[PDB]
C-alpha cells in the first residue's frame, strides 16, 4: 500500500554508515543490528519501507515547559514517521504517548571507564569528586537519574545536574570520546549494550565496571492508532523464538570484536 | 465495581501456602513474589481482587487434537479468570490468544545439575547419553524444544520425546527431586529464575550450569478486550522504574537464601 517511514538513529552497532556509503543509495547506505531487524520485521509484516535518520539526532524526551517531544519519540507523536526501529528504551513516560512491541533486547544502565580508572561501582563514583561523570542528553539514562530516590543515584544526579563544565553529552560517540581523552577523569553512564560493544573495539582502552543499575528493554515503537502495532509485536516474538535476535546479537557484537 | 479474579500457580517462591494458612482467609492464605506483586498491581490499578490457584496446576498449552487450552492460559481464554499474575512466560502462541504486559522479570531456559555432574552446556547434553535430561511436561520450555528450528535443540527434542522412562515431569518440585535423587544421571531443563531459586535452597546440592538457551520474560496476562490491559501494563513499567521488581526478587530469592 504505502511505503512505511522508519525513524532510526546513527548508533553503533545498531545503525551505521557503510564504509562505501557515498556510492550507495536509500536503505543500502546503512548497516547494523537495527538495519537487519528492520528488514526482518518488514518481511514478516509485508511492508516496504524507507530508513530515515532522526533529524535532531535524539532518542526522545519531553520539554518540561512546552510539553513538546523531541527525537524519535517526537517523530512518531507528530506524524513524521510510521515506526521507530532503534535501541529505543521502553519507559513509562513513552508508553503513555506511543506503543512499544515486546522487547527485542535486554539492557541496563552501566558505567564506562578508561582502563585503570579507580572506580568499581556507582557508589564509588558518588563518594569522590576527582573523576567527573555524566549521561546522554534527551534519553532514558538521564531520566533515570533525574527521577531516582535511591540514595547513591540521587547524590549522583545532584552532582551531575549542576557540575561545571557540563557532564552531559549530545551523542554516545561524544561520551565515549570524552572518556578516552580524559586520562581517567571522566566516567560515562550508558546502556550495557553500547558499553559492551565499545569494550570490544579498537583502541580497546575502555571497560564496563560493576553490575547494571537497572533491567529493561528496547522495543519497536509505533504511534497510537497504528495499523502496524499487532503485526510488529507478533513479528518481534516470532524472531526471538526462531533464534534470529540471538544470531543478530552475535553478528554485531561477538563477530565484530577487535580486542581478541 | 467487581472483584477481579486472579489466576496463579503454586510454584516457589512465586506463590506458596503460608505455614498457618488453615487459620487465615482469602488472599491472606498465600505468600511469595507474585502475592506481593498482585497486591501492588491491584493498588496501582485501583481494583479489589481474589487470588485463585489454577484448578489443573498447569501453566498453559493447547491440546493438538481438541484445540482446548489448559492451565492459566485456559482460565483466561474461557473466561474463568480476569488476570493471571504468575511466572507465565510470554510466547508467540500465547500472545495470539491473550494479552501480556511488558515483562516484569527476565529469564531464559537453563540447565540444573546435581553438583559435580560432568555437564557445562546444552551442547554437552546433546552429545552424550549416560545423563538423562527433561523438562516440565506442559509449559513453555517443552514447547521451545518441540517447535525449535535450531539443529542442536531439535536433536535434544528428538532424544527427549522418545526417552524411556519419561524424562518429563508434572511439577518443578518433581524435576528438582529427580535431579537430587539420580546421582548426577538426570539434568533438568528449566527457567533460570527457578534454577537460581533452588540453588539457594537447602540442601544446596544443585547448580545452574552454562549460559541460558534463550532470552524472554514473564508477563501479566489478561484476556483479549480486557479493560485492565492498559493500566496493568503501565503499572508494571512504573514498578520496574521505581525499583520494586528488583527489591521483590532480592526478597524472595537471596535475602533469606539458605546457602550462604
Ligand atoms: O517480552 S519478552 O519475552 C520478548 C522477547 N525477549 C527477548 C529478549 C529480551 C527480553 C526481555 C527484555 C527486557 C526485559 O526487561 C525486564 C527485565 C527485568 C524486569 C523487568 C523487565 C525482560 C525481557 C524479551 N522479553
Ligand atoms: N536507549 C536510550 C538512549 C541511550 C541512553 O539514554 O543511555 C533511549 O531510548 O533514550
Ligand atoms: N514459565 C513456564 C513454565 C515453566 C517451564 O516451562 O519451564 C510457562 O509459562 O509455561
Ligand atoms: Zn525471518
Ligand atoms: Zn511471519
Amino acid at each position: 500500500n504505502k511505503t512505511v517511514v522508519v525513524t532510526t538513529i546513527l548508533e553503533s552497532p545498531y545503525v551505521m554508515m557503510k564504509k562505501n556509503h557515498e556510492m550507495l543509495e536509500g536503505n543500502e547506505r546503512y548497516e547494523g543490528y537495527c538495519v537487519d531487524l528492520a528488514a526482518e520485521i518488514a518481511k514478516h509484516c509485508g511492508f516496504k519501507y524507507k530508513l530515515t535518520i532522526v533529524g535532531d539526532g535524539k532518542y526522545g524526551a519531553r520539554d518540561a515547559d512546552t510539553k513538546i517531544w523531541n527525537g524519535m519519540v517526537g517523530e512518531l507523536v507528530y506524524g513524521k514517521a510510521d515506526i521507530a526501529i532503534a535501541p529505543l528504551t521502553i519507559t513509562l513516560v513513552r508508553e503513555e504517548v506511543i506503543d512499544f512491541s515486546k522487547p527485542f533486547m535486554s539492557l541496563g544502565i552501566s558505567i564506562m571507564i578508561k582502563k585503570g580508572t579507580p572506580i568499581e561501582s556507582a557508589e564509588d563514583l558518588s563518594k569522590q569528586t576527582e573523576i567527573a561523570y555524566g549521561t546522554l542528553d534527551s534519553g532514558s539514562t538521564k531520566e533515570f537519574f533525574r527521577r531516582s530516590k535511591i540514595a547513591v543515584f540521587d547524590k549522583m544526579w545532584t552532582y551531575m545536574r549542576s557540575a561545571e563544565p557540563s557532564v552531559f553529552v549530545r551523542t554516545t560517540a561524544e561520551g565515549v570520546a570524552r572518556v578516552r581523552k580524559s586520562k581517567g577523569k571522566y566516567a560515562y553512564l550508558l546502556e550495557s549494550t553500547m558499553n559492551e560493544y565499545i569494550e570490544q573495539r579498537k583502541p580497546c582502552d575502555t571497560m564496563k565496571v560493576g553490575g547494571n543499575l537497572d533491567s529493561k528493554g528496547y522495543g519497536i515503537a509505533t504511534p497510537k492508532g497504528s495499523s502496524l502495532r499487532n503485526a510488529v509485536n507478533l513479528a518481534v516474538l516470532k524472531l526471538n523464538e526462531q533464534g534470529l535476535l540471538d544470531k543478530l546479537k552475535n553478528k554485531w557484537w561477538y563477530d565484530k570484536g577487535e580486542c581478541g
